[PDB]
């Protein structure tokens, strides 16, 4: 009588990643949400979806609540309730090392890799620099496509750009890197955050306290801390 | 350009205290504040009013924000926008240390002193305890009243009772011990936040990345833990 | 479990108020004995004394500790051994605002009121004005000294002078002040410390080493910084 | 104008670091000394000495203080004076990560290296393991002394123990460790300070004062953060 179901993304560290359905998940948002359940009294169960299909998912209350890199979106709000957000979002451009692109300048007429599902295919086009957008369903075939110079470079969650850079290969720091961030990170929406169908306003309400409640009590700051 | 005029109360510890100029306006309320303004890269200037007073002066432009313990309601929401609350807002029952009332339990029939413009008025006839409801404007004159029985009790912030539940003036050990809290806290309302008019959404927008930053930093915590 | 029983003075704010025997005492020498017992592991309980009093009750060994804005002084040291001190030891001279002492070279020939027990007899006699020291076994009949026509100054704790010379009423200006500060503060002794009987080295050390400890982790400045 | 000349070692990160003549000196304990000196309003000039050459040095007037990871203890107290200690002084065992041993019984009956001059000597046979103590004159040739079996392990300060692990070498990030800590860090003395000959207690007593002063407005705290 007091357990929830989440739904989650496949593959998006350091935000989450599943590695199979008899294998615990781990990363910033699986540890968050697993937070926020226990002061909620209630048991955590996680479900992983593409990301892309994280909406109808919610939407078919398959899932009671979604967390996943959630940027708080007006074409979003539109369908769904966002509690408060737990983190700024912002977007970032990489690419590879043995790119000519150095410069946020020099993406002027660059095909640019996007996770299907996110505004950044919005954000790149708004920005009106002759670009075209490669929409990817999984962030390994975005990966893969960048690498096979598919796209010349990719939009994702600052954070995500960051942990690519430093985690591959392992050992950059002898080898070298296979990565490069292009351009400072880019304000994008208004921060990440839980999603929810319009009629569970008063389990966001809950969960907005208990939020208020761990930046409070240093909980919040601390696992933060742990990833950032 | 970016210059704020901030309207604030003039008298509501620990929140905010005008004590005139000796010292201008100091509390968390006014520190927060001014720590949002120096991320913005904006002037900050306080401007003193009654309570009740902050709403026509935001209606009619006189501030451009307003930081009172100012709590998130659906009433509210129908003229005003408003920020990530910074702290979760809860009221609580106090009355003096000498009074009849022992409990929670005895809050019926009784006459309730509210700071006029806030939800409690509201909160006490929702709570249907055949409670009159006095109006005081002013925070010393329904402390006063309550002290010289106009009221049985007075319904206010958690915060604001806690601190005259530990000075009153000073040393309140001469027979009695001046005010007593009556029940738990009480959630009310969706947290205290910074207040604006609908127009407002871009200033209100930064300053919520603000917020979202300085709980990553530490900033937030540290401020908070400093008073509560 | 080493199981502490701490004396203190009655009333010498911000250091300690021991407001009856109601809400037991607070202030900075409180709060920094109640930390360091903490992280000593050790039960703290403690007594209040007429100042004066402690040091034969530390002697008689009725408390295992003495913290008292206790200065560290040649002329105590022959008796008993102190801690690292916990902050820098000042003393201040203090008057009504409608006294003629005006400039501390008005200062001569004049009854000086002092805290018994205290090092500032000593002092005022060692400046060689011509004063005359008048002894007050407690600090509120020393502050009424200076209106009652029994003295025309005292000397005490700089952060004590300060302290009174801040307070009366709640907001000082709407209404007015009442004592003012002559000349600047006076180094006095070398610091305020945690005062034992020379055998209890083993006890002061340890004390020494949290101490260390309460300033490398931030926890010392924060206390320090809430009170002064 | 006011001159101090201030002996330090040559070699023992974090606490300092003398990369040669026309080369500039760094770590905490230099950092440290030239706030001090700043605030006394006297010049600052170091002079790097072999660890064990200080003593000798001070005695013979050739510096006016030593400042070098430099314990209080019953032994030195007896000959030198001390400024209050800035720091809490810990030691620490130290092995390479391939050798046998693993715990403090596994000390037993073997080689200890120690920097000649420091109290570790004198630790290691009061904690009675049937240890032989090989004196070493710098860090470097223990270290070297330790990698070539001559020792097999050495006893240090915390700090410095702490710091070679976390860059040795700099290019591990699975090359792995060349050293591993054996056992707790271990309390030893009653702090690292400045030194000085017992003549020059005026000296230290306004050390003494500026350490205070540091640590109330956050200078002290702000360089320790720094490197610890």
């Amino acid at each position: 009588s007091l357990n929830l179901t989440i739904g989650t993304s496949k593959f998006n560290p350091p935000f989450e990643v599943w590695s199979g359905n008899n294998s615990s998940l781990y990363g910033f948002d699986i540890d968050l949400m697993q937070e926020i359940c226990r002061r909620l009294h209630a048991t955590c169960t996680f479900e992983a979806y593409i990301f892309d299909d994280l909406f109808p998912a919610l939407k078919n209350r398959e899932v009671d609540l979604v967390i996943a890199s959630m940027i708080i979106t007006d074409e979003r709000k539109k369908h769904f309730i966002f509690s408060l957000p737990y983190m700024e979002s912002n977007s970032q451009y990489i690419t590879t090392v043995d790119s000519k692109i150095s410069t946020f300048d020099d993406l002027h007429g660059k095909k640019i890799g996007v996770r299907k599902g996110t505004p950044y295919a919005r954000q790149v086009l708004s920005e009106n620099r002759n670009n075209q957008v490669i929409f990817y369903e999984l962030i390994q075939d975005m990966l893969l496509g960048l690498s096979n110079n598919q796209v010349d470079a990719s939009l994702m969650d600052y954070e995500a750009a960051k942990y690519w850079m430093a985690s591959e290969p392992y050992a950059y720091k002898l080898i070298g890197k296979k990565y490069k961030l292009i351009g400072k990170k880019i304000s994008i929406g208004e921060g990440y955050s839980i999603m929810a169908n319009p009629d569970q306003f008063v389990l966001i309400k809950k969960i907005n306290k208990i939020l208020l409640e761990m930046e409070a009590d240093g909980t919040y700051l601390r696992l933060y801390s742990e990833y950032f």
